[PDB]
């Protein structure tokens, strides 16, 4: 056990998705998994093992910002055997084209988190996902009918900004979701050698101020959930 | 009523008591509050309100680092009137003399982080506590019998950090605790205009490897709580 | 005309190769493509166009770092009409499993150089390749029987960088080589609304030092070249 | 001795008061101390020694600015064996109802200058007095019917700053003074464990232009003074 | 040999003159030289040695930006021995009293490149020239009858910048010109011992919108050879 | 007159000696001018005007320090029409060749202050004397018999770095001498629009710690007093 897990090695799968709620980790253990169990409850921060398809699979709540997922997602991997991490979150956009409830994949991650720069000596780290991954993800959605844009996410520190202007420097550079943990992920997974991937589905946008409602969650969030476990189906080839 | 927290204006109490973990939260509410209420359970983030020797108080988990503390303090001060948020957490030691389950008191905080420079210009903002809210805290502490050490806590976006040598520069310059919120909550207080402290209980020792279990920090740093509470009542004069 | 490019719109095809070195651009001008015509040699930067299998490609140098790379692909992008860049060039490798004359795609560049942050508010902008010019280079060279390492390269500013530590840091983090382009031809193509991909061999071992002659890097890297061909026709499919 | 004190140890007292005017320093000491003697003149810049209600104390100017202050506070605390430093000096004033005259005591100060980060591997460091400093200065003001608002300073490098917005941003940020000394004191007092703080007398408003008459100048000044030494016999218990 | 420069130590005199473009390298030594010999061609980055006036001298292009030259500048210094390097290359205005034509001695480069930070422990490092070359060449100019200014260059990373700002921070600081080397140049010059200058013609005017005519290059491109080659013999002297 | 200046216009000279010592000031007046008049006294920065052979010429203490010398130079510039300054200073050396009281001419001067990139939108500001004035001190140098080495100066914010390293660096740059004050006055040059110029006397060696007295820095340093009034002389013929 870890300060912020309490369970051992072998109580999680290989590959887990990480939703930032856990009461959205707990939705998912409870609608996609077959004989899921819980496997941490510290903080609240609710992770259950089951199996998919046959597949063992886990998935856990990994808080809000690149802070929260880095103990988890750090300690997945060095202490849980952890090989595969797949964020499925929600996003903001700023592009005209790019719709609400539209599913969109993080190949890079951009951030004004100080994080990467402390990790490679105050230089540009490109936080990008594993490409195995972002294809698998991509071939997955296909399967199923649903078309995925493929981009750059950015990370923010701050949910309320205090720099309005940096949406348009983000607009004017094709960012396709505004979320708050994919570049932690990322620069965790290539510390450690580890692999990760983050999906998002549009839940707000920032220029027409559209917001999902209760039900439009489930329905999208439901979709982003099966092109990820797809996904990992055809990891394993 | 807002994005994070599904309560209303006057849910709250003028003052908050606010530790990471919300099963923190629950037990305060449990064991030193009377009639406390479930006032929020978006993303299982626990808020409780309840009186404490006749006065109203409220307790309420902020998640951990500086970018989920920033979005539940900024959202209670905007949006439900909140005045004074005290943050009861726990943080790391460096320092040879500070044992674990001290109590230390965060006059001010370092930080890693780069959102304060993004409000001040890239300048230091110095991230400070509301001078009165420290001095009741010391003054209750007084009066309890408890001991605890004022000064400087150091908060990181890293728990996991990878510059093993920023330990020894805390140390050389006088840090009592590595936590990872503090700058945070102080940096959105002075943006919004509220007040703000910081207790934490030394939960783990950096140097001697002694540290607490997760059931200890979710449970048994009370000290601090009564520290906090009492401290309330001064300031209410 | 543009100031560095003495040629018209049309003398260019929607996609160019470009090597850093003219020289390089000169031999795959005659040995892969037919009928290939010299349209620019302002500079010595000699640049050509000609047909592969029936389709009109370009290939043009684009000098050695980031400052003269972004002049070539500008102007190429806003007075050109080019939709496409493909930069195949050389890199040193700092991975013990890295061998000379490797093939190496990068889906991301880091770097040391200071543009993206001019462009990006300071912030980390992820310097990343098209994702679908990424899997057709993949696809092609499976197709060809070659392998490729898809991930990270490092554009470096200095070449004899005086940070020797800096490799440590690269060869920790998996970076698969380090040249001094790519990160500012992908800050291009996002600025201006173009799509690039850069494939390099490597040319040096950081580690080992061994190393291939000027020769050899001029006229003997064509498994890359043959990659980014293949790659275009399936890109057009 | 040192390049800059012509003294030896034993010449000055445990506890220094510091403005930044030497001619403010020879004031102090012919109005405030008994028996005062001078026994530093080096670079003009006057330091004395006496006693104040039979507590030995010495006062000595530090010059304009961060790197100023910086080279008399640290030879005092390791050539002198200086203890604690008071400086005592003027700032101005940008919240729109703090007024001339007012008594500001800097809990923690903000500062343009690049000394803490140099000192603090570029991160954020708090530069905080001590606080039991800070609680005897308030006891001390209060006990002469003297109010005095505690809080933030900002400590510019640059008097006649370039950058007149920086200004307003010190105000939506709560900063009760301008001045320029007090981060780098904060900082040399943590470096080489010593104790500090900064009180200052707002001297003018930058904007209202306002400037205090230098006859009221005299009269706070003196205030400043009481407090300080008072503040000293409060400390010494 | 080295992967950039064919030729072995004897080939190249002890100063080399250095346009950007090798072309204009050609150029020089088909007109200024006596029995000139190519000795470089690798990349295309013409080198040649010759006599001037007896004086044995070499002038080799350097490419566009610092980057490029910062190779070539480094290689012709530990593995050719060459002591002195005289960039002769072409700016752009921003002073309204700077006009098209005039000749620019750049004594100090201003830039917004990080390579003088990444050696400098990222502080400011002041690029320079050698005096005496500075002087050298002013007294050479003057004995041809012009005169030369002496002052700030700045040298760009990116000619089509995204801060259309700078150019007035540059007018108002005094900048002479605006070119892409030379704080490149007198970085290498500094990190290995030798001694360095740049000569620009300023060859288009930013806020006349003036531009030199091909006439014009070629006739002010003369003036600024003969300082640079008059200065050298001054110098030998 | 100003807040730190009690003079009017005419009372200073068009051109102005500064050394940091107010005492060295004095010793000048008394020394070299003749009919020397006292024309500031605030804060004890003592100021003269007087005249040598027959030329007014005024000299004033500029403290230490970046923060204090940029002080003083903007108000002589705005407020008392000076257009040239000369700073005679002390600094340390690095070098094994450079040896106590040598003088030192600081054509440019590197910094770890963050003033000019306050002023130059955080790029690299090289700042850089004014080549006249420079050339004028060379010829002066050379006529009085005096050997004088012109290059980098370093300006310290800190005068006791705890980077011992950055020494390294600096003798591997060919810094002549650590000082603090000249790119700071460099700057106010730059931005005023005025001329200046740094020569300092060695009076620290870093390596051998060699010293001298704080009576000999006070009185004995004349010869660069020398150049620097015989420059002047120069400068107006
Ligand atoms: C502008 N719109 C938005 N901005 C920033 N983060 C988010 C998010 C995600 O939801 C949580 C914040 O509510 C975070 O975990 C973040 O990843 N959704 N919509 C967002
Ligand atoms: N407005 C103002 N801005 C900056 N510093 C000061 C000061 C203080 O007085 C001196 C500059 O006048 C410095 O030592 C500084 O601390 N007073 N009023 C100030
Ligand atoms: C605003 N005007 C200008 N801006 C930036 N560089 C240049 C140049 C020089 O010419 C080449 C770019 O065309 C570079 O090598 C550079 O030194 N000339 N005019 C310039
Ligand atoms: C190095 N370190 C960093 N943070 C903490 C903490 C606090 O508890 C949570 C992480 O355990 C965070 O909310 C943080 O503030 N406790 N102990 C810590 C430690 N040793
Ligand atoms: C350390 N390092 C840096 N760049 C390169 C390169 C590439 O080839 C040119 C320099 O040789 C540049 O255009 C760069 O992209 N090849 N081998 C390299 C190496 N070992
Ligand atoms: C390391 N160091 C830094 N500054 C100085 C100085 C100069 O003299 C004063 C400090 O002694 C400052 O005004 C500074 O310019 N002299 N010798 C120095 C030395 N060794």
């Amino acid at each position: 056990a870890t300060p912020h897990i309490n369970a051992e090695m072998g109580d999680f799968a290989d590959v887990v998705l990480m939703p930032g709620d856990p009461l959205r980790a707990k939705y998912i253990a409870e609608t996609f998994l077959e004989d899921a169990r819980e496997v941490n409850n510290v903080r609240g921060m609710l992770g259950f093992t089951g199996t998919y398809k046959g597949r063992k699979i886990s998935v856990m709540g990994h808080g809000m910002g690149i802070p929260s997922c880095s103990i988890y997602t750090k300690e997945l991997i060095t202490d849980f055997g952890v090989k595969k991490i797949i964020r499925v979150g929600s996003c903001g956009a700023v592009l005209p084209h790019v719709k609400l409830r539209d599913v969109v994949i993080g190949m890079g991650a951009c951030t004004d988190s100080k994080v990467n720069r402390i990790r490679f000596k105050d230089h540009d780290f490109a936080a990008i996902a594993d490409f195995d991954m972002v294809r698998n993800a991509v071939d997955a959605a296909k399967a199923l009918g649903i078309d995925a844009r493929v981009g750059n996410l950015f990370s923010a520190d701050l949910f309320y900004s205090p720099d309005g202007e940096m949406f348009d420097v983000m607009e004017k550079y094709g960012i396709l979701g505004v979320e708050m943990e994919a570049a932690g992920i990322y620069g965790v997974a290539a510390e450690f050698g580890a692999k990760a991937l983050t999906i998002c589905t549009v839940s707000d946008h920032i220029r027409t101020h559209e917001q999902t409602t209760a039900a439009e969650r489930q329905t999208t969030f439901n979709d982003m959930i099966k092109i990820a476990l797809e996904s990992v189906l055809l990891g394993d080839k």
